[PDB]
């Protein structure tokens, strides 16, 4: 009972407001050659939402290594979004550098189909994850009683770019995966012939013909994935209530 | 773009046929008291949707633990969702004990939006949370060439249990959220009287009138969540792959 | 209350993935100046459908002779086709040579009418025979409890082919038709002046003017479409079950 | 395309004249507890459709032995059925004993989708197999130019009726099946449970779990159905044209 | 509550297989410079349409005198006609020369109109008077228990052809009528200034302005007429059915 | 095109003004156990129409010998239909006695489709035969040029009335058909049955199973038919314009 | 209520049959200069009608000096106008010079909206006063029970040459006002400054500064006003029946 | 273009404001047994309005002696009527006794169709006359540049009332008609019968059977009926605007 864009889909052209200025999406980052996340929260001054906003900024330098842009939406507007941002800064010593769209009339979030029954004003806690075409690849919605876990959306870029470099598909859990480990999946054989030459070519490891794989990717690779999910996993050292 | 189920939606009410017999949704799993997690993958005998089918098997004590219950959709038959579970059992040692819907016209598929523009004829990587009131609590969309991190989808059905069981709001990162680590979000007061109150009372560890919080989960429920996470990150000791 | 394409028809324009690769109907086959027989079952892995492609893969020497491809069809997606074809091999020890059209969304299905009422989802038995100028001879629709008889499908395209050639239509029963035996039908003549000018001529055997006949088939063609009906008639020297 | 009635539905409720009197289909039929066999021919006076007329004539007392009555169709008049029912009494000798549906505005033709683009006028050579609950069984559309094997449509009438009496699917070519001979299938199982309840039990031969059968048709089954195929095989002692 | 081409209206344009072969009307004849009479029969071996068909015979050279060609029309095929036709001039003696439409789905009967409540499936008897414009001129609905006059289809060629030659309107009964005779009338004046000349002038015979007359048609053209009434009139000096 | 009334049908339910009142057709007929036949004419005041005015006034009392009341049509208004009527018989010696249909907008003359293309504001010269049960027997159209032959119009009520009471159809030309004379035929049989007891019966004269005539009408029937045809075919004795 | 034509409208564009001939209104008219005055009359033979055409034939010249055809209308046919115009000729001595159109299917008579309540097949008494431009300038609508006041037709026609000719308006009950008599009234100002110069200029007499009037108008056109309205509250000396 | 109301039509039910207060038309007037003369004017404080208003109300007591009340119209608001009738009787010395509707949205000027193609702003001089049961009688529209003539709508009303109490149609100008002076119209006969019995009666005067007349209105009814025209046609004793 909601319309969305689809993975596979280009982003939908449109013009957004953000309290960096006015810019033009996908394009804006398709110009650069960057991915971007496009992530929404119902309201600013909410608490999970501020949660996520610091979980964002303090993994900044992680999504810029991956070539990755991160901007917001809410349906607040920008003079609320530069007040909020001020307050992060001044109350958590966290500045929030990325910029957020500001979306009033929720034009953008009917778009992007953002508005679920849970609330009627307030988008939910979307996720487009964009690559460098303009192209969706992975979309997550979470609702408002729950925040995200950012060191996800790191694997998944991390792990899509890999995809796509090394012509592999990625097994769950990647780079834990309980069967190949690290191993990175051979698209499988589309006809007879060639699942034939596939079981005759001793090229790949195999449990048959359609499961094939191989360790292409560095020790670096597979090292720099693991620490997002270490991280997600660490009790942190110090929380940054207690200095605040 | 394409048409969905909302998060905050009773699931559709449908009659599936999987490769346990014909069954309703939600009310099947409602008449338990159970949550279910519905995901779909492309196809039978494809690589990642065997190591996702795998993982889910690995951790289905760990879901039932929960009071959620499993449930797989493709495209294929029943006798084909028999012969892979068989050829899973005997090639890789693990029995898959939750059923799978066979939705052939894409009928299922159609109705939960999991055609995206990635593949016309089979689904992505759909994850719809449905909690024991059969209402839609979150979805995640997954595409052909990424399988999904399972301790995530365990850790978000805890988090939603113990929002709802503490009347609490669950923070980014959660149990190891950066700013109130295991804490949990009281919900913010939605008027100037509330407000003041919240100011007033010191019942709370606040940052503002707006985000305040406590420390109500127990230790065994903060530890369940990061087993869930220590395991995403662990490297296994055993690779299933060698025990053939 | 479902549509079909019609004799005289051509077949209808479409790309179907097989087990083979992706090719155009009929443009594949009229290229090479073949006929194909497109047959449907309703699911891989279901034994009656298993009996009636073991039936087409003896006699595919025959359908050759014809200049005649064979091509299944069935909503189950190419690895199942695959799995199963290599389950027909291993188990009853006769190989499938023939591609089968892969139909997840039943888009196939529904062009060509072969979704009854006895199955919403998968298809009932069609046979389409379509000549070398991409045009549909005959339609049969046998039921999911109901294997073909391969030797009648062998009966047709030979019949259809010697009519064609010769410009005779082909009695009931041919080559043991109880009034003229193996004897062709002249067409009828469509005037008073044709039928007079025909029943002055002695050129023909005649029961009046509209019937006409002659023996103009090679005893070899006569043979081997008796020969056709033997087969079908006989009981088997060894069953396949007993070496298997 | 045309539309069609599909195997499964009821035969449409429908009053047709015929050369015996006006009469509703299917009910005519169903209140005597009989199957019927409608089938249509382009035109009276046509040499193929005579033949058939004879070769459904020559079979009669098999078809009264299955308890299956005969009904033919075209889009002539009452009084040339009469005439040409005659006519091949009288020319060959042989009496047609059923009756012949006139449907001159082809109101009962446009129903049945017996119009093809080979004749924008004339049906093409249609079969209709209806059970004594009056739902359409099997349906063969076979063109102008080609006359139908009548001993297949017995054998169909004679598979059938074992199929609902035995509980069984009828196998490729029975009762001449290469695998299994005069052997019936088992339904396969629908469910993980039952499909290893069926392969634990050793109540039937088995090649898999889905493909189970066993020999329950009497020696006096088998040997009428063997029977029909003998003389589709076997080139006629006596032409009936030579004493004409 | 049927729909019909009118007088004045161009003949609609069809092509029609007759049992002398395709033809387009009214071009057919217009090309040749004939009128034609299209008439209807409800079916072919009916007695009445016999007994027109021999009376339409007998009169043919006084058709074929007058320019005009004659053409039948019933929802029967060409077989039928020609077995009809043949069966006429055995049994009756009388060659039916002129052609028959064969319009099996009634295409040609619904654009004409001669489907009436009568029967649903079989053609009235209709008349359709066509010049050598293709320009319907006169239509007459006789019904199925009543035979045609056909010397008054004889009476309307001759006298529209002289009303058209000699530009005059033709009496009542003519060339009877109590009043005029064989008079032929003056077409009306139309305005004061041609009425206040025409009774000026004493070139004409007159009762009023409006009813003036002269007897311009010939001495041969008034027998011609006058024969086929008496022959309408006469008791045949022998009957047919007695030399058969 | 245009619509019609069709024979079998009810003359259609309609109130009427005529220079004798307003009645309802057919009812008012219908109401008195009578035939009735309506026919049009263009306008009053001219010849053509007068002539015809003139005929069935003088045919007045053979009308009412077989029960048949006249009423004529046209646009003109009810006072141009008495000055025409005194006209007549002012001018002609001839008294008018039946009614005249008043139609200034053209609502009967649409109703009854007798608005052709020769004129777009002026009735045809249809012809309406309706017997006493209110149902259209027969329809004639002459168009503006060409006078009725009014004695044709006493042989169909005569004949349609024969017919009725003997349940006989009348063949072409009657009472002088040249196959059985004043024979009348026969309803043909429409079952095998009927057919062959029609056959063995020899009841009648036959041609066969389909010609079957007796002479069951009177001597007086045959002569006052064979009357009104040698009327049309004699010279009038006295031209009425002489006499004035 | 109905559509009317408006005052203001150029007289709606249409092809008319009169008893003079056919001609384009208002073309016909505007071509020559000539205003027309349409008028309607239920139909012809009626006596308020007479009555009327008379009193226009005698005011003829009256009309021709002032430049104004007239033409009437009825839904009567030109032969009905012809005989009527005769009649009034012969039996009150009174020559009708002008055209009647003939409006059979009443198309004439919708397109003016002369059809009303009173009568829905005859035309009430409708006048259309258009002037040489072939502007409708006035609209009068008398019933059927009474007929008009033909002089008030001259005073109107009169009186809007002159305020055309003089631009001026022309006060109630001209040339005989109560107020200003046989004055004319000057176009009052449109703006505050026109209204002051008016009052200014001493030009006209006037009772306020919408209210001036002067006398431009000459005697002869004051007299020839005055003799209408005179001729129209005189008794006749002799009645035109009495000289019948 | 522009609907109205009917001659034969209730007046149409509205409700009206006037500067006498808010009536219902028709039902206010009906109520009273009075007919009503509703007339519209295009504005107040316009010079043809005002000459109309003045020669109404100089006709008051010959309105009141025949049952009629007068009510005006135009698009004015109720204040511009109370303030131009007040300018009316202080500088004309004319009390305006009846009321005006005010309808400043066109609401009941667009209702009678009053808004014509003279101004898409302003009422035309319309003129309805309506009889004591609300029935609309006769219509009349005058343009902005012409008054109307006041006695002509006294003639009407008279000639009306006097009609529908006698029984009879009235001759044009009555009572001054050319043919029959003060004579009064008998209903004409509508049938054959009617006509010969009028004929034979010698009861009335008659120039044929459709033209009968007597003298049965009073001498007064008579002369009061052209005193209304002899005051039309008089040059007025002194003119108002001298007594200004």
């Amino acid at each position: 009972p909601g319309s969305i864009p689809l993975i596979g889909e280009r982003f939908p052209e449109m013009e957004v407001t953000t309290d960096h200025g006015v810019i033009k999406l996908p394009d804006h980052y398709v110009s650069q050659g960057k991915w971007f996340v496009l992530f929404s929260h119902p309201a600013d001054f909410t608490p999970v939402s501020t949660t996520e906003f610091v979980s964002f900024a303090r993994r900044y330098e992680d999504f810029q290594r991956l070539g990755v842009d991160l901007i917001g939406l809410s349906v607040d507007s920008v003079a609320s979004h530069i007040k909020w941002k001020e307050w992060i800064e001044r109350h958590i010593g966290v500045r929030i550098p990325f910029p957020i769209i500001a979306d009033p009339q929720g034009t953008v979030a009917r778009r992007l189909g953002l508005l679920h029954a849970e609330s009627a004003t307030h988008t939910v806690r979307g996720v487009f994850i964009v690559d460098a075409r303009g192209v969706i690849r992975t979309m997550l919605y979470y609702p408002m009683e729950l925040g995200r876990l950012v060191d996800e959306i790191l694997r998944i870029v991390k792990a899509l770019k890999l995809g796509d470099s090394l012509k592999r598909a990625v097994p769950a859990d990647w780079p834990n995966n309980e069967i190949i480990g690290e191993g990175l999946i051979v698209p499988p054989p589309t006809t007879e012939d060639q699942a034939r030459a596939r079981m005759e070519s001793g090229q790949y490891r195999s449990l048959d013909w359609w499961f094939s794989w191989d360790t292409p990717a560095s020790r670096d690779d597979v090292e720099e994935a693991r620490r997002y999910l270490r991280r997600a996993a660490e009790k942190p050292a110090k929380l940054l209530y207690e200095e605040a």
